[PDB]
């Protein structure tokens, strides 16, 4: 009988996050959450490709959780009756029954209920995982989001300093994997089930198709780029539940970067560009020095360009000439340098 | 003239580890050393697919070897008359001579012995390396394994503190390029030489069609599934020479993780997934919390599932409820919830 | 108005460095660089393949620049006439306007004059970044390079030591996407615009078809191997703008290696193979403790035998038989051996 005050969560999408305190002089709490697996049809890419994706509660990724060490996470996992297959959940920041997998698979028409204590600090990857070739099926159509763990003092530098953030952003990137008719055309389907055997194709070549932030291509820019203004320090999750990427904030840096996302770590400190190992969740944080757009990209450079994966921020303030200045306009080269720059052929 | 006493050392196929202490008061010996070149015809799927491969010992991975700082390690490698070309040894641990390669070249029918100090503490990959082509080739039809050498006080945790593991496994893993016909079939070759040119045209495209432990499909599932209890600490190495890989034990976690495999370094603590650079071995300790089947995988899930990268480990012990438990097992979603749970489509 | 003197630097190409303090007494200065594009047709392998390239100052990868932490970079771009498309440059060491990419397009006939502020200290990448898919597209194509910022008491270990090297080298390593026709013969264009669709097909499925040191396979062996001497401490940037690598010294180590690149943190001690996260920079220290030949690849072994990434370094002095040596030279196997040597079949 485990005897805690209960604490409700209400999940947000991403790439926004539930209301939630950094550092907590609350104790230990059961935090409840609901996860509604949703199997849809969804637009993944600008020419409007659709896919029969499954997700949990409708987004791609699922929405982040966050909770403080310590804490019981009790989920109840919803399956509604208009979906087709069984789904569970596995947390990576769990422990026992293969992260909780073995432990709530459902039927459509069903829901169960799982514990588990969050013994262990940093963002992790949740995903289904019902079992054999179901579990890179269902992982790659959509069903993987984020837990954040926080210490009950909040994040910290590593060296006895405590580190805070003024906005948090949760980008899940996807790995996506479209099948294609013989002239190149991506293949639509009527279901998930009918996609699958020509998906499994497409997956065993190991290339994805597209690479996505929040569900799709453009997701995180335009209307929807990710605001901030100078001053503010920004906490940027990523997660990729298959497959590596490299994130790079263009035009920025990360100041604080837990690469493999576990606080009990220190963070690496100034770094260009970072790795999310496939299967795993980490974090970032930033704070803005000049206004302005900045991309936020994997770095490879064609899978952000040409495949999907670029973000946005557009962020307000002043610019800092200091940093960083046009000296000079562009301009015609002179022609006394003309045969100075014969060296540089 | 090295005046230092012999220490013979008799090697086991992998998973397991032959006998070793991890702290040892003993003095730096001359740790002696068999790798025998076995060229053979092994399955590597579970559908009977066959393959042409090239091993030490007559396993994939090789075995593990285990020494500690400050020992020499001597190192007979042989190469039987009925192999069909020359063979070598590179040990990453190693200085010089291309990690011993360009001293350890030998025709079918000879033997060579090598000599190279420990200097360098972590787990190190060793592997075949003729020249030219013949390099990837040699490794990537098997001839690869690792080389542990410890702290002459044993593992630490980079804090002051001792780490010691009551089990030890070694995971090797192998990626696999097998050609196929135009119906999409593998093929099968009649000596390693008649497969060359075809599997270098798969290699050439960079997209393994395997991806196991310990050489096939299956191979440490089932009857051959890892054993462990509860309350155990367990070191598992984790190898791989020619591509990346990114472990996860799935319901565990990394302890400590020493992901570039390097005792010199702290290892990082509570890892979800890591990640061993190819080229490289790395190491996890992990203390098992909750009895059950455990899944060891490549967390691409594609390579886990669909290529052959999954092993387990089965547990024995009590299960704890305070770490996880099944709240309510699966039941019908009730229809008051019904509005409720429209916000998360 | 900066009121600080100015220092001209004279580029040189890779791998070799221009001259420049590591430790320095110098207050912060506007160091001056001047970059000029080429778009310019290359040889990229051994087999004579061109390749329509475009670069910074006619080589790839573009020179290293090298500067103290809190100088100011101020970098001519100059776009000659000759040349057929704009181009700009992206410093992932700066802050603010995507890295000066939003303040440094230019058409041909155009140069352009940015300063930026060296408030980060590591090893990072530089590169052209026009907009949209041109950015992969000039990337790939060569655009790109690195920048090193030096603290101004030089390198240390992370634990209050001095770390000091005598001979610098960069190794810009390139993947590239060279088109095909139906035979496998690689395409020839006459311009890199006629080059561009069907080099994005290519781009498209992530695999390159070389992967290249210098711009070429072979250009840093034979007659262009890269010399040290028995003692020398080395310094070894690696860039990889695009694409993961993992950098291997093959009868080496790495001493002390920051792999993520930033000088702020520890680097890590005695690895056998490091992992450059695509979009980054990381560099090696390595004091040579044996002479002969060393490779230097990427440790994915097809990349570096089959596709073009192999380095060498040639290194003078006396062979050390306590760290390495050949107890036997090759020799019959003894038949006294056959029961024992059947165990390891
Ligand atoms: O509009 C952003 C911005 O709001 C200020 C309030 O004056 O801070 C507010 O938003 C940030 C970013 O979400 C949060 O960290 C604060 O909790 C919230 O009060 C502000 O500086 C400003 O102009
Ligand atoms: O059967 C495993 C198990 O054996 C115990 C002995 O009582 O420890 C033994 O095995 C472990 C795992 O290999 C080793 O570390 C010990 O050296 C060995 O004595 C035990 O707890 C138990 O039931
Ligand atoms: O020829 C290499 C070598 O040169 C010595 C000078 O006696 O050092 C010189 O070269 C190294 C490697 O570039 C530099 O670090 C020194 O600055 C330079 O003086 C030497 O030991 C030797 O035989
Ligand atoms: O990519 C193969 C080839 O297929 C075509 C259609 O025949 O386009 C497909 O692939 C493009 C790249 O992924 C997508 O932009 C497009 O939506 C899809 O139809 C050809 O245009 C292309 O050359
Ligand atoms: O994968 C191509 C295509 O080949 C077939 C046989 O024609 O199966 C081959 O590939 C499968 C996936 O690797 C393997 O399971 C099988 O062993 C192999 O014969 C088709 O079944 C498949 O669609
Ligand atoms: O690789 C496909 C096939 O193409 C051929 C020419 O028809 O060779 C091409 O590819 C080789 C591997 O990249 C290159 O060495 C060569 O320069 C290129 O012409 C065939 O030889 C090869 O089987
Ligand atoms: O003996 C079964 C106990 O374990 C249950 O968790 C799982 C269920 O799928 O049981 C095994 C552990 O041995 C699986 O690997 C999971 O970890 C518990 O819910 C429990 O009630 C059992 O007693
Ligand atoms: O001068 C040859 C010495 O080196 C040998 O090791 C290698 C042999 O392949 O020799 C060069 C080093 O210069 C190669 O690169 C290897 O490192 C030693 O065995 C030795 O006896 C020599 O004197
Ligand atoms: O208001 C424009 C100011 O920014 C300029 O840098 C960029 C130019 O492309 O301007 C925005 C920042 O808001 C872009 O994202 C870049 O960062 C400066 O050169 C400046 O003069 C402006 O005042
Ligand atoms: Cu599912
Ligand atoms: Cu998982
Ligand atoms: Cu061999
Ligand atoms: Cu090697
Ligand atoms: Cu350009
Ligand atoms: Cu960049």
């Amino acid at each position: 009988d485990l005897k805690l005050p209960r604490q409700r969560v209400d999940l947000v999408a991403p790439p926004f996050v539930h209301v939630h305190e950094q550092a907590t002089k609350q104790g230990p709490k059961i935090m409840e959450f609901k996860l509604v697996v949703q199997e849809k049809k969804m637009v993944i890419d600008e020419k409007g490709t659709t896919f029969q994706a499954m997700t949990f509660n409708g987004s791609m990724p699922g929405p982040l959780m966050v909770v403080h060490e310590g804490d019981y996470v009790e989920v109840t996992l919803v399956n509604p009756a208009t979906n087709t297959m069984p789904h569970n959940i596995d947390f990576h920041s769990a422990t026992g029954a293969l992260g909780g997998g073995a432990l709530t698979l459902i039927n459509p028409g069903e829901q169960v209920v799982l514990r588990w204590k969050a013994t262990r600090t940093g963002v992790f990857v949740y995903h289904c995982a019902p079992g054999g070739p179901m579990i890179p099926w269902h992982v790659v159509s959509g069903m993987n989001g984020a837990v954040m763990v926080l210490p009950r003092d909040g994040l910290n530098d590593g060296h006895g300093h405590s580190l805070r953030y003024d906005r948090i952003y949760y980008i899940g990137e996807q790995d996506l994997y479209v099948p294609r008719d013989e002239k190149g055309n991506f293949k639509s389907y009527d279901s998930p089930g009918e996609a699958y055997s020509d998906t499994e194709e497409v997956m065993r070549k190991l290339t994805p198709t597209h690479v996505v932030f929040n569900g799709k291509a453009g997701a995180l820019t335009g209307k929807n780029a990710l605001n901030a203004n100078v001053g503010e320090n920004v906490l940027i999750v990523h997660s990729q539940a298959n497959r590596d990427s490299r994130p790079h904030l263009i035009g920025g840096h990360g100041d604080y970067v837990w690469e493999t996302g576990k606080f009990s770590n220190a963070p690496e400190t100034g770094l260009e560009t970072w790795f999310i190992r496939g299967g795993s969740a980490g974090a970032a944080l930033y704070k803005f020095l000049q206004p302005g757009i900045y991309a936020y990209v994997t770095h490879n450079l064609i899978e952000a360009a040409n495949l999907g994966a670029t973000a946005h921020f557009k962020v307000e303030g002043k610019w800092n000439d200091d940093l960083m200045t046009q000296v000079k306009a562009p301009a015609d080269i002179p022609t006394g340098s003309t045969n100075e720059n014969l060296y540089f052929q």
